[PDB]
């Protein structure tokens, strides 16, 4: 009923979910899975109700009948008067980041280099860059393009996982959850920051949130914006201040999905949960903040201002957009009446 079971990916998200559960009086409860895909499955079975997903998984989930309910909304500049929950979503910029000291490394010389991806199947870390690379190469062997990488979710024995490090014990190497050191936006960027990889496929925001004192995490403490460069599709290199003219694409924001028969109810519970634990929430920062977790982006991205209502009750195809939807279809022809489970 007004009770919602959230699906947590990995033990760290489980921990944050439990706090949220404790503070919600149990209006929100938790289920945990090792992978986002397993979480998709728990929702289909009806053992969990919702979770926040990157666009790539929204695509997987959509083919299986799950729908967009509310989307992450971060601070903008245009469309000022509108409240956050009513304001349109902008989408983030997918970028390719390199070290400035690594001269002569451009989009046109990425072959045989070392890469850092958020996870297999994600928008900025995989779908966009690999779709572009397959497109340009005219060959479905994206697994041979880079010499070594860390792409959580690929075969641990393959070169796509050679750069991944697992947890502090060396266990769970390449798993697509935060236990993997170089998982997600922050992980992929850390992979580049520590010179494990030559390039990182992350979003524009990740660079800003983890440099010039914004992080304080020990690996990011001393990172400086000028030491990084974005790779543009025209073979050029630009400062990270130029993301508007040097991105690989703009991605649809992450969004909360659920089985359609449960959407209306998940929507009403969440809107109330954010009134309590959101940005200007009754109990944040006092008791619990839904959008905080110190640069780890647990359950939701840390830069989320609020969860917004979607305009025009969009299907997953409309929400992702035709442009992005055909990009994925074309890449998956390498790896359509579907649903993977
Ligand atoms: C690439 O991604 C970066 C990071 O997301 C984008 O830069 C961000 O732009 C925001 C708006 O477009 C900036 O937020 C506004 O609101 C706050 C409050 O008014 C301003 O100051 C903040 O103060 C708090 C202190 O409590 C700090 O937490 C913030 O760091 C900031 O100092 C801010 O000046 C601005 O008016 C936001 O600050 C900014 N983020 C950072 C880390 O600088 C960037 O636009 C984007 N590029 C493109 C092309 O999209
Ligand atoms: C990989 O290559 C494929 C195939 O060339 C790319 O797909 C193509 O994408 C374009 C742009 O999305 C599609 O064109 C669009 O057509 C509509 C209809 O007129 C129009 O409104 C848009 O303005 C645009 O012109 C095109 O149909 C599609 N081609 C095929 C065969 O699917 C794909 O984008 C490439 N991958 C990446 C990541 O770019
Ligand atoms: O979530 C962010 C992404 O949304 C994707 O689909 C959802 C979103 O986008 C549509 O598109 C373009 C446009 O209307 O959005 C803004 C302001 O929101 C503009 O810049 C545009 O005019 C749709 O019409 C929206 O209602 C919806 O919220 C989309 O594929 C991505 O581009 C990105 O916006
Ligand atoms: C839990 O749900 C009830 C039913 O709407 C609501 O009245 C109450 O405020 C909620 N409590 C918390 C802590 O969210
Ligand atoms: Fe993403
Ligand atoms: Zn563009
Ligand atoms: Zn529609």
């Amino acid at each position: 009923y007004t009770r919602v079971v959230w699906c947590a990916v990995g033990p760290e998200e489980q921990k944050k979910c439990q706090q949220w559960s404790q503070q919600s009086g149990q209006n929100v409860t938790c289920a945990t899975a090792s992978t986002t895909d397993d979480c998709i499955v728990l929702v289909l079975k009806g053992e969990a109700d919702a979770l926040n997903l990157d666009g790539g998984y929204i695509y997987t989930a959509g083919k299986c009948g799950l729908v967009p309910v509310l989307a992450e909304n971060r601070k903008s500049s245009k469309h000022s008067s509108l409240d956050c929950v009513l304001r349109p979503t902008e989408g983030y910029l997918a970028v390719a980041v390199v070290k400035k000291a690594n001269e002569g490394l451009t989009w046109n010389s990425l072959k045989d280099k070392k890469s850092c991806h958020t996870a297999v199947d994600r928008t900025a870390g995989w779908n966009i860059p690999m779709g572009l690379i397959v497109n340009q190469t005219g060959s479905c062997a994206f697994d041979e393009f880079f010499s070594q990488s860390c792409a959580p979710g690929a075969d641990p024995k393959s070169r796509l996982c050679a750069l991944c490090a697992g947890d502090d014990q060396g266990l769970d190497k390449c798993v697509p959850n935060s236990k993997e050191k170089y998982y997600g936006y922050t992980g992929a960027f850390r992979c580049l920051a520590e010179d494990v990889g030559d390039v990182a496929f992350v979003k524009n925001d990740t660079v800003w949130e983890n440099t010039n004192g914004e992080s304080t995490a020990d690996w990011a403490k001393n990172l400086k914006r000028e030491d990084f460069r974005l790779l543009c599709l025209d073979g050029t290199r630009k400062p990270v201040t130029e993301a508007q003219s040097c991105h690989l694409a703009v991605a649809p924001n992450h969004a909360v999905v659920s089985r359609s028969d449960r959407a209306a109810h998940v929507e009403q519970v969440l809107l109330h949960q954010q009134a309590l634990f959101g940005k200007n929430g009754k109990n944040c920062p006092d008791k619990f903040c839904l959008f905080k977790s110190e640069t780890k982006n647990l359950l939701f991205n840390d830069n989320t201002e609020c969860l917004a209502k979607l305009g025009g009750r969009p299907t997953y195809e409309e929400y992702l957009g035709t442009e992005y939807v055909t990009a994925i279809a074309n890449l998956k022809k390498c790896s359509l009446e579907a649903c993977a489970f």
